[PDB]
This record gives C-alpha cells, structure tokens and sequence, in this order.
C-alpha cells in the first residue's frame, strides 16, 4: 500500500502525510512537482494510489494525471486530486482527465482526516 503525494506546498505536503499516518498510511512518498512524481511513478509501478495537487511548476498536477492514465501500467490506479481549484469547470475537466477523488483545499486537519477517511479508509 504505496502511496505517493505531490504538492508545490511543503505545508500541505505535512499535513497530508501526517493525516495518512493517522489513517494507518505509512509508506508514503513525496514529490514537489509533476516531473519528480512521474519520475518516481516511472521508477515504481508498484505505486498503488496517487494523490496530487493540480497548480505546480515542473508540470502541473492535470498533465500528470493525463500521462498517468495514458501509461499502461497505470490505467487502474486511483487518483486523488486535492486542490484549491474548486469551481466545477476544473472538477470537470480533471474527472474527464481520470481523477477519481476530488478534495478542495483548505481544509482542517480534521475534515482533511474525514474526507480521505472517506476515500481511502483506514488501513
Ligand atoms: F496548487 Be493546488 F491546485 F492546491
Ligand atoms: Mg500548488
Ligand atoms: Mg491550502
């Protein structure tokens, strides 16, 4: 049960990983931007779930689903996107995109917790 996150925020990137760890969710990697998350997804195809943010340099979070789910190996993985990018248009556009699960940003560490809980379960 590999999970990988991927988010500019480094903030964001504690409070999600800290919110897995309570869920029971330790084996998690990370990744600033777009180009370390595919790099890493390359170099692991054993990933099980991928969460990622949308808005970020070094390819942003919607060109990496799309190259994601254009992969053979990856044409099953859940995707998770957690984002500030709450208007429908985009959630549309990210859905038509293959994300599975969409989480808007902010959010307490709690509902944060809820919501995953929601998706993901405790493990
Ligand atoms: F920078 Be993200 F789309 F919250
Ligand atoms: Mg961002
Ligand atoms: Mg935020």
């Amino acid at each position: 049960m590999k999970l990988l996150v991927v988010d500019d925020s480094s903030t964001m990137r504690r409070i999600i990983k800290n919110t897995l760890s309570r869920l029971g969710y330790e084996d998690v990697l990370e990744a600033e931007h777009g180009v370390e998350a595919w790099e890493k997804l390359d170099a692991n195809a054993d990933t099980k779930v991928l969460i990622t943010d949308w808005n970020m340099p070094e390819m942003n979070g919607l060109d990496l689903v799309k190259k994601v789910r254009s992969d053979s190996r990856f044409k099953e993985i859940p995707i998770i996107m957690i984002t500030t990018e709450g208007g429908k248009a985009e959630v549309i556009t990210a859905l038509k995109a293959g994300v599975n699960n969409y989480i808007v940003k902010p959010f307490t560490p709690q509902v944060l917790k809820e919501k995953l809980e929601v998706v993901l379960g405790t493990n």
